[PDB]
């Protein structure tokens, strides 16, 4: 469980990221899809996307990257209490989406190494693991409702 001055790290760096939604959506998706590829062939709408420059174009990735860092603010400033939002969430992820905990795991890289270069001095080795521990705390939780569900990872 993540103390009080762990929640004000993350909660801190946060509203710098909600300054510009849509440039950290971006940097975020693309910085998974070039990492670890695999990913990307779980997207029907952006399976054809052969280049980062071709990524970085996409006026619909963009908007996918906004839907998604968008949900996770709701998560985060529930610090914890997230029940009611992360329900449908591992519902849809496991049973319609098919998504590996596994990449969850490397989304959750994915953004710490974007708020790392975007927010270096909101973001110290102190805030960088708060952050590591409140996605760590998503994780598990939506992990353990697929493993009600019957799809644990
Ligand atoms: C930070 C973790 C993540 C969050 C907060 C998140 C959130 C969302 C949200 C809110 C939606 C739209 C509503 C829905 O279908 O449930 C969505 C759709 C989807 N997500 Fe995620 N997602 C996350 C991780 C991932 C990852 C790691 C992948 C794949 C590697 C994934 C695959 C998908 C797919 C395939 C869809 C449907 C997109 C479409 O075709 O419209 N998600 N996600």
């Amino acid at each position: 469980v993540l103390s009080e001055g762990e929640w004000q790290l993350v909660l801190h760096v946060w509203a710098k990221v909600e300054a510009d939604v849509a440039g950290h959506g971006q940097d975020i998706l693309i910085r998974l899809f070039k990492s670890h590829p695999e990913t990307l062939e779980k997207f029907d709408r952006f399976k054809h996307l052969k280049t980062e420059a071709e990524m970085k174009a996409s006026e619909d990735l963009k908007k996918h990257g906004v839907t998604v860092l968008t949900a996770l603010g709701a998560i985060l400033k529930k610090k914890g209490h997230h029940e009611a939002e992360l329900k449908p969430l591992a519902q849809s992820h496991a049973t319609k989406h098919k998504i590996p905990i596994k990449y969850l795991e490397f989304i959750s890289e994915a953004i710490i190494h974007v708020l790392h270069s975007r927010h270096p001095g909101d973001f110290g080795a102190d805030a960088q693991g708060a952050m590591n521990k409140a996605l760590e705390l998503f994780r598990k939780d939506i992990a353990a409702k697929y493993k009600e569900l019957g799809y644990q990872g």
